[PDB]
């Protein structure tokens, strides 16, 4: 008569509540494996993520605690909803894993990118991406690490964001994606709201070109790709770089920089229609404003939402929603356990 049960999913063991049946591994990230499942109580499918020993290290603990907290207080339509949280362990001493049960989407953005999208769907997706980033910002949150994988969508094309970004040693087997990070992040410069716009621009560009814009083994290569395409940033920008960094970027082989109609030609945009020819120019325009190295010259979230390519989905009921301690600390794996544990069970 145990409230839980166990099943082997892939390699790890998922121990979940009885209400959740027929588990199917729908994915795997860095902080856990995610299975889809049916919730006999709510009569619907859901996604369950297992946080195995989230307190094993500050990187994982900080991430877990933070996500657990913000996912319970924040409430938006474009930010994955938290249905239920639980732990098969009965006490703080036995405590080991944390199961996050959420609503089940249909696919990853990485999958959507691998396909041609009409201006209607491409713009609607970008609108939701910005609609949410809008809320996250109003909630005092600035992602700074948005990427295709952390964004999920349904078939009806509705879009939702999974995590809340950063706030860092990781002795693990798998890498981290840096392709969609902003220059101020790649070079460390201090950021602001529009630091996420850079990520959105990296995605929109990939939704079109169908290939990762600025790929790279290290930030060395990544920054190279940034200039090889956009060109070397104006001298007004370099005087904001750390003297040690400035000395590195300035003394780097220059570039004139390709124009946008070059980077994103019409071959990538479906402009067989008089209506498509227009939207294609508009899309190419929002891109030329989002993919701007200089933060001071980059388009804000609010402007990108007033852009003719996006505004065609506006609605004061969606974007305009009411926003809600200081979870940016430093403890030990035994404290983090206590913190996370008590957070799990209110
Ligand atoms: C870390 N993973 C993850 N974490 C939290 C939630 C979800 C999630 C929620 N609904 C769906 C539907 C399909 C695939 C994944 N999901 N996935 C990965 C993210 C990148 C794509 C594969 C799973």
């Amino acid at each position: 008569d145990n409230q839980f049960y166990s099943v082997e999913v892939g390699d790890s063991t998922f121990t979940v509540l009885k209400r959740y049946q027929n588990l199917k591994p729908i994915g795997s990230g860095a902080q856990g494996i995610v299975c889809a499942a049916y919730d006999a109580v709510l009569d619907r499918n859901v996604a369950i993520k297992k946080l195995s020993r989230p307190f094993q290290n500050q990187t994982h603990a900080k991430r877990a605690y933070r996500e657990l907290v913000l996912m319970k207080c924040v409430n938006h339509k474009n930010i994955i909803s938290l249905l239920n949280v639980f732990t098969p362990q009965k006490t703080l001493e036995e405590f080991q894993d944390v199961y996050l049960v959420m609503e089940l989407m249909d696919a990853n953005l990485c999958q959507v990118i691998q396909m041609e999208l009409d201006h209607e769907r491409m713009s609607y997706l970008l609108y939701q991406m910005l609609c949410g980033i809008k809320h996250l910002h109003s909630a005092g949150i600035i992602h700074r690490d948005l990427k295709p994988s952390n964004i999920v969508v349904k078939s009806d094309c509705t879009l939702k964001i999974l995590d809340f970004g950063l706030a860092s040693f990781m002795m693990t087997p798998y890498v981290v994606t840096r392709y969609y990070r902003a220059p101020e992040v790649i070079l460390g410069m201090g950021y602001k709201e529009n630091v996420d716009i850079w990520s959105v621009g990296c995605i929109m560009g990939e939704m079109v070109r169908h290939k990762i814009l600025f790929p790279g083994r290290d930030y060395i290569d990544q920054w190279n790709k940034v200039i090889e395409q956009l060109g070397t940033p104006c001298p007004e920008f370099m005087k904001k770089l750390q003297p040690t960094v400035r000395n590195y970027v300035e003394n780097r082989p220059k570039y004139a920089g390709l124009t946008f109609p070059k980077l994103f030609p019409d071959s990538l945009f479906p402009a067989d229609s008089e209506h498509n020819k227009l939207k294609a120019s508009q899309a190419r325009d929002l891109l030329s404003k989002m993919l701007v190295i200089d933060p001071a010259k980059r388009i804000s979230v609010d402007d990108a939402l007033q852009h003719p390519y996006i505004n065609v989905w506006y609605d004061p009921a969606e974007v305009e929603a009411p926003p809600p301690q200081l979870d940016e600390r430093e403890h030990t794996i035994e404290e983090w356990k206590e913190l996370i544990y008590k957070e799990v069970m209110n």
